[PDB]
């Protein structure tokens, strides 16, 4: 008689059958995350985390949103969190865009006829823009909190070159150095935070996966005058990651009739981990400006 082959765990050895998950297109497991109101929700919201990152940092983000009666949901990108994959590696960024229409168009069957809207950081904000012109009409609304547009010119510069360099010849382990974790947030506690995660990858960028994000900065590119989805724009004058640039970018050339920035001045990348004023206001905006496209 033959067996079932033993259940399937996440990185972390915890099996998938305890956890919520969804299996994308390619055959890998994605951790998933729900925060569902008690009433009937009066819209969707689905969360896209940043490179080297999880779901679950979206902890208090997303409980402000249920408080909203939305209905949050999430998942690890392939590579990251409890999902699978070879940590911080995708054989084309299209995956990330792929997996999140899979789980929104899975979380509508559920939930029909509900708005759905997009919350995306930084490369998640990337994945989120490129899935919203990638469906254009089909989203409410999207929220971007430093989304990447546009990289560091310097760190642009650097990685065309690697990327240049391990396109010519074969060197699948060549990368560049860890992301600074001073310049994420003015906040120490918050850096202090990110660099005591077991969950986030805090290995050198490997230049496979910088070329899929120079991939990701052209798409985006290509995709602002096809984006015409309502958006929330936040973005903090000092990011050593995402350049401002992209922001003032993403507002002039977008098509959308509803688009709005709101910069921090002196703020680093994450904003929804700032110092204390900062995030106040980001969750405040955030909130005001979800209330008044789902009332
Ligand atoms: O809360 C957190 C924790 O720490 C992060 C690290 C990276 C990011 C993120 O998604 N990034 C996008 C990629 C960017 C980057 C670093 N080197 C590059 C070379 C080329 C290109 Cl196109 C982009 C890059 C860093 C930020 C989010 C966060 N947010």
């Amino acid at each position: 008689m033959p067996e079932e082959s033993s259940p399937r765990r996440t990185p972390q050895s915890i099996p998938y059958q305890d956890l919520p998950h969804l299996v994308n297109a390619d055959g890998q497991y994605l951790f998933c995350r729900y925060w569902a109101p008690t009433g009937t929700p009066k819209a969707l919201i689905f969360v896209s985390h940043g490179a080297g990152e999880h779901s679950g940092r979206y902890e208090e983000l997303a409980r402000m949103l249920m408080g909203l009666d939305l209905l949050v949901f999430a998942h690890d990108h392939v590579g990251h969190g409890q999902s699978e994959g070879e940590r911080m590696v995708v054989s084309d960024f299209h995956v990330f865009v792929r997996d999140v229409l899979q789980h929104v168009d899975s979380m509508q069957k559920d939930y029909p006829g509900l708005p759905v809207f997009l919350l995306g950081h930084s490369m998640g904000g990337a994945i989120a823009i490129l899935t919203a012109a990638e469906r254009p009409g089909h989203f409410a609304g999207m929220v971007l909190i430093s989304p990447l547009v546009l990289a560091n010119p310097e760190s642009a510069t650097t990685f065309k070159v690697l990327a240049a360099k391990v396109l010519n010849s074969v060197l699948p382990n060549l990368s560049s150095g860890p992301i600074d974790s001073s310049v994420l947030s003015r906040n120490k506690t918050e850096v202090d935070i990110y660099n005591s995660d077991p969950l986030i990858c805090r290995a050198g960028l490997k230049v496979c996966f910088g070329i899929q994000l120079l991939n990701a900065v052209s798409r985006v590119e290509r995709a602002l005058p096809k984006l015409t989805v309502p958006f929330l724009l936040l973005q903090g004058s000092a990011d050593r990651l995402c350049d401002s640039k992209g922001a003032y970018l993403l507002m002039e050339l977008a098509k959308s009739q509803d688009k709005t920035l709101k910069i921090y001045e002196g703020a680093y990348h994450v904003l929804h981990k700032e110092l204390p004023e900062v995030t106040n206001s980001v969750f405040h905006e955030i909130n005001m400006w979800v209330s008044q496209r789902t009332a």
